[PDB]
């Protein structure tokens, strides 16, 4: 008979294709609920993400269309691949949800962060972020929102990025984390390719320090936590900020904060063997080239890939037009 069946998964219903069996919730996010399942056809495990009426507003719609499109276009070993897309509804009028099926990963970075990693694995994961980011950049896509929760890995230490970043208001219950947003993004002062390097540096640091580098309730708190450790930026950086903002920043208590050996002591890095000793320094060296406020002085993706620590691996539519656009893309 029908091709789909429904299964309860908490406070929602997953009406998926019969080929997917033994649904099990693996995570929750902004777009919706995500489940792990077994695909009888391909004979392998996969992940199923359900988009509940993605056209309910421009915020969710824009993300869904953009996701659905790039997920189909872009292709790279370090960017989650889409295996299938479907909708249990038969017509546009009936259209409601969109299900995305992808390879199943074992976990996201939030989990890896809570554990110590030899230099071999840490550098490898970091190397895969740079590749993926490099690919996204070579496609004209500047993520700008890379974070531990949007990056997943497998046991064999393989890594893939989940989403494609940004391109505003929502009644949603949960907020979005911004601890990894680059300075230029926080101060809206224009950005470039190396804007992602800042995020990678925040993640690498968290992997070391095992704790969020720049916490904070709002961007006000976040900026302080940034200068409180790295120190007030140089003048050349100030003269590149709109006065409405250059005022707020320049009228903030200066710092000339601590150096890197202080921020990331040898205690955090394994310095038992001579090999690990050298890797520590190289690691801290890269950290110091990525955690730089001024983009003009922040290392780039290609130079970061050449770093010895890493080279060892070398418009506005209506909720009716959106439904249309999204439905068409789904029905390839
Ligand atoms: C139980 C704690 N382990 C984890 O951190 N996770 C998160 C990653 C999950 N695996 C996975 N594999 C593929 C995709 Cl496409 C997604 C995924 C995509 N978007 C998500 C939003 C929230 C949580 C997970 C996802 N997630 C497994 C459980």
């Amino acid at each position: 008979d029908n091709q789909f069946y429904s299964v309860e998964v908490g406070d929602s219903t997953f009406t998926v294709l019969k080929r997917y069996q033994n649904l099990k919730p693996i995570g929750s996010g902004a777009q919706g609920i995500v489940c792990a399942a077994y695909d009888a056809v391909l004979d392998r495990n996969v992940a199923i993400k359900k988009l509940s009426r993605p056209f309910q507003n421009q915020t969710h719609a824009k993300r869904a269309y953009r996701e659905l499109v790039l997920m189909k276009c872009v292709n790279h070993k370090n960017i989650i691949s889409l295996l299938n897309v479907f909708t249990p509804q038969k017509t546009l009028e009936e259209f409601q949800d969109v299900y995305l099926v992808m390879e199943l990963m074992d976990a996201n970075l939030c989990q890896v962060i809570q554990m110590e990693l030899d230099h071999e694995r840490m550098s490898y994961l970091l190397y895969q972020m740079l590749c993926g980011i490099k690919h996204l950049h070579s496609a004209g896509i500047i993520h700008r929102d890379l974070k531990p929760s949007n990056i997943v890995v497998k046991s064999d230490c393989t890594l893939k990025i989940l989403d494609f970043g940004l391109a505003s208001f929502m009644m949603t219950p949960y907020v979005v984390t911004r601890y990894y947003r680059a300075p230029e993004v926080i101060l809206g002062m224009g950005y470039k390719e190396n804007v992602d390097i800042w995020s990678v540096g925040c993640i690498m640091g968290e992997m070391v320090r095992h704790k969020i580098l720049f916490p904070g309730r709002d961007y006000i708190d976040q900026w302080n936590k940034v200068i409180e450790q790295l120190g007030t930026p140089c003048p050349e950086f100030m003269k590149k900020l709109q006065p409405t903002v250059r005022n707020y920043v320049e009228n903030r208590p200066k710092y000339a904060g601590l150096t890197f050996p202080k921020l990331f002591p040898d205690s955090l890095f394994p310095a038992d063997s001579e090999h690990n000793k050298l890797k520590a320094s190289q690691a801290r060296d890269l950290l110091s080239k990525m955690l730089v406020i001024d983009p003009a002085k922040r290392i780039s993706v290609d130079d970061a890939l050449q770093h010895p620590y890493i080279n060892v691996w070398y418009r506005e539519h209506t909720i009716e037009e959106w439904k249309e656009l999204i439905y068409k893309e789904v029905m390839n």
